């Protein structure tokens, strides 16, 4: 598997829930990036360098994925709902003395982020999401169209083992399938190569994509529960926050981005970039300015 | 291999232009066509179909393209599994054999076709029964986070080829069995006559048949869904006399009350909970079998 963060130190974080792999670059305030499904930390790759000119860069794979640990699930999917990972992120950059740190996530890493952001708002100094709407936003938009885009929601949340069962038939095929669906071209070639053969390595692996389905069970369920407490409550995220997404993404399928963030965040600023759902690869220099400007003041 | 779980029934290959319908023939008296739906075939009547052909002509019909039908070729709106070409094409299999005004009894998928005929050929059904189902149009009309994750195989089957195909090679004697199982009301596999799971089993194990199905659920999510509409907004109402059965812990009676549902529909319906899961015939043979004959004698 190649290096894809040249100059970058590899950290492994203990946790009480199992060990964070982080690559480490940079220098300045921390800067956390988390992926999120079907990809690890290398998506990365990318903007990385360009953060680590300006931050302190940890590049983590999310509990469960990568080279991260896989803490035993359980009933309610419990380490892989995205207050537990939330927690776990915080115990893991309190080992590095990180206890205030600023916070782009994508896809699932994005609700880790948000989920932190409302949970430990006192962590976190920026955050940045990628390419997604709060957990709640999409159940809640889940019509017909959506399910049709979204199924894999529905889908890998089925009990196991059942997507387990069918993702092991052929996994290649599938983590081929959800990078390519979900670039704007259709195809993988966005992607560095190195990079695929990181995500598909990771797939290959039957217990990472059980703790997949988990993450998206925690996604159908409490991961659903905990938003819905917080969006009947009103409460929102008091962090200041850059919601980035893709004009030929995920989040922009549901609704409006911006709109939809303003309901979840007191301070929040919104930009479209030209790119499917996988910004930092697909729009790498766009996705890079964005989140320099953004942490940068 | 297979058992003849239909004694003294005939067995007869109906030619249409789309292809050969397979049926079970027995019984004497009006016609009764029987149509299964999804992953089954024809022989899910096996424990009702000799109480009817006490009295009517009972015709146990393989949907086109599933059991032994011949599978047409499908195109990129999904025609000829679309419920109105499935209805075409069985109406004229029932004009093979000289029933142009017949009774029709659906369940699964076979219901949807069998709506479908009524509202589109009214004048060839004396009588309806539709076993627990929702028009489609009302599955998505309700489509929310509930309904997603409990009838999830509506947008997995209904991805583009050949997502579902692949990931359903990836166990299908899992998934069938899993679909079985998981909707009815014991959760295994014990309503059912493990010949009868050995006919799905074996029609589950050809790819052409499970495409096929990934082509009737592609129809159910696009062109079926789109018919639907029309006569919802056209205010187009079922006038066959139809009976709605529903298990009790079928998929119908999650979305909405299946009456009031049917009622929306149909200008004389009556209907009945069964005690059972999804499967009706086979987990409530008895209690699916009075009601039918009841309704229809």
């Amino acid at each position: 598997l190649a290096d894809l963060f040249p100059g970058f130190g590899s950290e492994w974080i203990n946790t009480s829930s199992g060990r964070i792999f982080a690559r480490v670059g940079g220098d300045g305030p921390p800067l956390l990036l988390l992926h999120g499904f079907p990809q690890t930390h290398v998506m990365w790759h990318r903007v990385a360098p360009k953060l680590a000119e300006r931050f302190k860069v940890i590049v983590a794979d999310l509990p469960g994925y990568g080279w991260s640990d896989m803490p035993e699930s359980d009933e309610q999917h419990t380490p892989y709902t995205k207050r537990a990972m939330a927690k776990q992120l915080i115990e893991a950059m309190e080992q590095l003395g990180h206890v205030h740190f600023a916070l782009a996530g994508h896809d699932r890493g994005a609700r880790v982020s948000y989920r932190l952001a409302l949970d430990s708002p006192g962590r976190l100094s920026k955050l940045a999401v990628l390419d997604i709407l709060p957990t709640y936003e999409y159940w809640q938009r889940m019509n017909r169209a959506y399910a049709l885009k979204i199924y894999h929601w529905s889908f890998l949340a089925q009990p196991a083992p059942l997507p387990e069962n069918l993702l092991g038939g052929d996994p290649d095929f599938y983590v081929k399938a959800k990078l390519a669906s979900w670039t704007r071209a259709g195809d993988l070639s966005a992607f560095d190569p190195r990079a695929v053969e990181h995500y598909r390595i990771a797939f290959a692996d039957p217990m990472r994509r059980h703790v997949m389905c988990e993450d998206y069970r925690a996604g159908a369920y409490a991961d659903f529960e905990h938003d819905k407490i917080d969006v009947e409550a009103g409460n929102k995220i008091p962090v200041p926050m850059l919601a980035l997404w893709g004009a030929s993404g995920i989040a922009q399928s549901a609704a409006t981005p911006l709109d939809v963030w303003r309901k979840w965040a007191s301070d929040v600023q919104g930009a479209p970039i030209e790119s499917g759902h996988f910004l930092p690869e697909e729009a790498p220099d766009q996705t890079a300015e964005a989140l320099v400007r953004f942490f940068s003041a």
